DNA sequence: CGTCCAGTCTAC
DNA sequence: TAGACCTGGACGG
């Protein structure tokens, strides 16, 4: 996911877990290399919150939980195919790789978090990733400055679409929202970074990298049926896009525009 | 059947 | 900077 898949994702949880109570540990299939989840209580609730690309879970036991514990944080990255479902208990994902089960009374379902190819991870912390600049939806004055005052960074010297993936500055921003944002203000990709950028200090490219996300989440959606899809295919003006051109970026990815190309292409 | 396509993370 | 990590769907022979 991206920044809107990671904050839809734990608008879901927040919203699918606010009436139900877990019990019990946390399930991990044997195939996942990430770790186990040393967790256990007779009754525990689950919330979430988004920053970027990394969502982070805490398991919260009620009053008089056995066996005594504290609140536990996870975070999560979802990489190419990462999302969470609520399904019931013995009908699991064919990709569910950590599972949280209701307790009773009621119908036994499992919160679990899925992913395909398993690209996505998990850390027992609870902090985010050190590294990770300040997300787009959430930390806009933070993620602004962030960018401004470190424009003299190496990575400002890289066309701005491969800039623009860089989650130490533009944590939230993937492929689709790069090409878009970039659409809107019909600015080359291979423009380089800091032009671009240092052309600040008017919706701009910082604010677009704020309110284009933004419109994702506002769309709702996106796995969180199929006709939230359509909204979304509907909502695209350059990813994917007939009459638009692609490259591949210096890392193998597809940058998608319309005309110049810039600069430093390829 | 085969190939090609869809975000880190780590070794060189 | 180049390959490693994975599964499944579209599509071509």
């Amino acid at each position: 996911g991206q920044g809107p898949e990671l904050h839809l994702a734990s608008q879901f949880v927040n919203e699918a877990c606010r009436a139900l109570v877990f019990g019990g540990c946390v399930e991990k299939s044997s195939v996942s290399r990430n770790p186990e989840v040393p967790f256990e209580s007779s009754a525990y609730r689950i919330s979430a919150s988004a920053r970027g690309k990394e969502l982070r879970l805490i398991l919260s036991p009620l009053p008089g939980a056995q066996p005594q514990q504290e609140p536990l944080a996870l975070v999560f990255r979802f990489g190419m195919s990462g999302s969470f479902q609520l399904v019931p208990r013995e009908e699991l994902p064919r990709h569910a790789h950590l599972r949280f089960y209701t307790a009773p009374p009621g119908p036994r379902l499992a919160l679990c978090f899925v992913d395909i190819r398993r690209f996505g991870r998990w850390d027992l912390g609870g902090k985010w990733q050190p590294g990770r600049g300040p997300c787009v939806l959430q930390e806009y004055q933070q993620f602004r400055e962030n960018v401004l005052r470190n424009l003299a960074d190496k990575a400002f010297d890289r066309p701005i679409c491969e800039a623009l993936l860089d989650q130490r500055f533009f944590n939230g921003i993937g492929n689709y929202l790069r090409a878009e944002i970039l659409y809107r203000l019909k600015i080359p990709p291979f423009e380089k970074a800091r032009s671009v950028l240092e052309a600040l200090q008017n919706p701009d490219l910082l604010e677009l990298c704020h309110s284009v996300p933004k419109e994702v989440v506002q769309l709702g959606g996106k796995g969180y049926g199929e006709e939230d899809f359509a909204a979304f295919r509907a909502w695209l003006r350059c990813y994917g896009m007939p009459g638009m051109s692609s490259l591949q970026d210096r890392h193998g990815r597809t940058i998608w525009f319309q005309g110049d190309p810039g600069p430093l292409a390829p």
